[PDB]
């Protein structure tokens, strides 16, 4: 297996880097040895849409493609400040910050290996070599699949990754699988269409298993009016919205029942990184140590290749990017990329070379490490203060809630039927929409449990995260919302 | 009508810009108040394709419009804390107004700084809190109160609710109005020469294409009319096309440009067939002035632009893909559309549940250059520099052409606009393409087969005078002489 340690090896024993203008690349270009000794995945000619099954592709002086000058790009130099890595706050990067220049001429001058006159040109699909080489040695760091044939592609993000996977696969007139409480965003992207959604149940935990087996081993086509669904739609880690975080046992469960139905596995991890120490009342020895401390993802234990990992930087770095990518086996990779090459056609490439200084050349592996252990001594913090905010305020009498391990959100129960609807308007909808109404009147936002329903009225939940607000923040506002709800469950 | 110098008092007279982290904004609070005297555009329910119709508010992105409303906290969109985005500071040095050359930026060039805190500190209305965070499916307010004034100022279209979307590009842009507009089995209108990337990005969803001739300048009406009045009793298995692609300046790969006259024909015959206009214009300001063998000011250089076919847009019937890719930076990935409030809602939507928005460090990057250190007159002062850059290179091409190809077999036209220049050969004379373009690479010269663009007749070489020196221009001209002399003897 790849380590840190091997990576500076890996790329003096592999092929140059090609620093002209939209090179061809893969991310077999980066992938180590050892990949290759491993079988090759499934084919799943059967599962592409008609869509994508139609897709196609599109030393001398050349008059041919329609490439403009860099002359006519108005940008000679593009500057960045960031934190070196012993100290990662706002004020640290401010006091011993690195300001890293992405110069025209960098590749001509031997400062960089990305020239802004590129990154300022057109991209290939698969984003540029510079980036792609640093995303795919981090999925073989961190993932290392356990079949040959596996490949990045950059992103315009996860939604960009979720609507393209949607087109490749479904058809109008099909259903997928998700949570009984998803991604809105997931199933808002889904329904226009023609996709319907058959919801399996989850614990504490996630996803269950035995729903998933009962749901697609139960399938009459007659009355659902569509074929068995091969796609699962799963949030493994800080599950949206519940916060549920899948143990190792419920993943291998899980991708067993995958394996008997044929299922295409698309996990969307964007807190993969974001794995907490379970809550208390009131550190890693290495980056190998770090690495080991992750609960492994479905990519790890993707022995068929019948998985799609949806990564995005958005949760890690800066929404504002819009820079993602997703690992899947090289055929649906190879689908997704020609579809981005008529749609997005490439993250921002001014988006690639800030994040490829700040990555490959600034930070290295050791320093991205470094930042996202501090990601998650920080998010741990705010975790704590959601908690215990909510136990020292909240109505116990009336709201329930699990401390989670990993993510940024927190997932409260209602008791709706502990309040007066003997008379009047009975509807669990209409006390949802005031708890919510009434929370915003005492100044709190959060987000309504129904919005996430793949859709059955039983117990109502709010979804309140720990990232959107200034950590001494976090008190007042669960406070504001007890208060909201002891006016609203009153005479 | 809005001018240049009617911007500030517009500003001045409007509502605060938001500042916030993902605010709610549109065209119509950046549109003087002269643009809601004109008419409505005309409903287009009809042309609306089943999963457009079908598509909907974002919950969550609607919810953070809830984000606005001060001392309110937020547990709701998991938007993080700015603390957790690692650029403290994002600079970029570009060129003044006097000396647009990558050599005189580098002597005389401004470097503009957006900083965490700037919209506190009272630096710039961009807070790089804001661009590093979740953005609206439109883009930021600040970058679309540019592109909508540059739109009024530029076009200053003949109806009421006409509105701008920010882009992932053109490119992304033709993907969602396909989506938006058409379904398996329709047709759509492209010229009988057209862009290859355009006629990819409609073939996988089932849309056939119906070709329509052209003419040096471009698209005919007689045969658009021809070929839709044809439909009645010749239906191809389908319903009559409503979307016309057009390219009406520069157009990929012929380099024809529709003058006014001709874009008033076509359009003329686009309100009969009651027919949607797509109009890709990424060459607009790449026109050119006329080949022989200035611009006095910004008032006259807008004087002397073909009007597009939104200036003439009195129905709302057309939707006008912009970019920057072709003035700017293609790695920007940035662009957006222009048409009436439905159609432009209807394209917000899919943004939301497909790219959302160009990236935010393009946003302030694009804010920073073309709001606060050029404006509307550094901007029109670059556009008027370009002009005279393509010139330059147009002349070149040309003058090769005219001192190396021999006119007894080559036909070729000067380009008015954009960057390609199209070669007609005569293949009965020789001694059939295939061995055109093998030939001329022998000789060390790539050209593009015309047959590659197609959506019988001569046969055609597409030869792009955009980024190669004025000296490899003639070279690679005089290769392709020789090399058609030797095929032709
Ligand atoms: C936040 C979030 C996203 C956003 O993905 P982008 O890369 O920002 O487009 C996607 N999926 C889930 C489940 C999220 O929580
Ligand atoms: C170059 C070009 C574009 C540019 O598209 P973007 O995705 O905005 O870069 C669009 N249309 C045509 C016809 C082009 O030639």
């Amino acid at each position: 297996p790849l380590t840190i340690d091997g990576i500076a090896d890996l790329r003096a024993k592999s092929a140059p880097i090609p620093t002209g203008v939209a090179p061809g690349t893969s991310s077999d270009m980066f992938k180590s040895p050892s990949c290759y000794t491993k079988p090759k995945a499934k084919r799943w000619d059967h599962y592409l849409s008609e869509e994508s099954k139609s897709r196609q592709q599109s030393g001398l002086i050349s008059l041919g493609g329609g490439l403009p000058s860099p002359e006519y790009f108005p940008f000679e130099e593009i500057s960045v400040k960031v934190p070196t890595p012993p100290g990662f706050s706002p004020h640290e990067t401010q006091e011993s910050g690195a300001v890293l220049t992405a110069k025209k001429g960098d590749v001509q001058a031997g400062r960089s290996l990305y020239d802004l006159e590129v990154a300022l040109n057109y991209g290939q699909s698969t984003g540029s070599p510079q980036l792609l080489r640093f995303v795919t040695e981090h999925t073989e760091l961190i993932h290392n699949p356990p079949y040959a044939d596996w490949q990045c592609c950059l992103n315009a993000g996860s939604t960009y990754g979720w609507d393209t996977v949607l087109r490749m696969l479904c058809t109008r007139g099909d259903y997928i699988l998700m949570e009984e409480y998803t991604f809105s965003s997931a199933k808002e992207t889904a329904l226009p269409l023609g996709v319907k959604v058959a919801s399996v149940k989850m614990d504490a935990e996630g996803l269950l298993p035995e729903s998933l087996d009962e749901v697609l081993s139960n399938w009459d086509e007659a009355s659902r009016g569509s074929r068995k669904p091969f796609v699962l739609y799963t949030i493994p880690t800080g599950q949206n919205p519940t916060g549920a975080t899948q143990q190792l046992e419920r993943r291998k469960a899980v991708y067993k029942v995958a394996q008997k139905h044929d299922l295409i596995i698309v996990e969307d991890e964007p807190y993969y990184f974001l794995q907490m120490q379970p809550y208390t009342g009131p550190p890693p020895a290495s980056h190998d140590e770090f690495i080991k401390s992750l609960i492994p993802s479905y990519l790890s234990l993707d022995v068929d290749g019948r998985v799609l990992r949806l990564e995005s930087f958005s949760k890690v770095l800066s929404p504002g990017s819009r820079t993602g990518w997703i690992v899947g086996p090289e055929q649906l990779v190879e689908r997704f990329m020609r579809n981005c090459e008529t749609g997005a056609q490439h993250p921002s490439g001014i988006s690639q070379i800030v994040l490829f200084k700040l990555l490959d050349e600034h930070w290295g592996h050791s320093g991205y490490l470094d930042w996202l252990i501090n990601l998650r001594m920080q998010y741990t913090g705010r975790r704590d203060a959601i908690v215990n905010a909510c136990e020292k305020y909240l109505p116990k009498e009336i709201a329930k809630w699990n401390p989670p391990a990993a993510g940024m959100f927190h997932w409260i129960e209602i008791d709706w039927q502990k309040h007066p609807a003997v008379a009047s308007g009975k509807s669990r909808e209409a006390i949802e929409e005031a708890v919510f109404h009434a929370a915003v009147n005492n100044g709190v936002l959060v987000s309504r449990g129904s919005w996430f329903t793949a859709a059955n009225e039983g117990n109502l939940f709010f979804r309140a995260t720990f990232a959107a607000a200034s950590s001494e923040n976090i008190a007042e506002a669960i406070a504001r919302f007890a208060t909201a709800l002891r006016t609203e469950f009153s005479l």
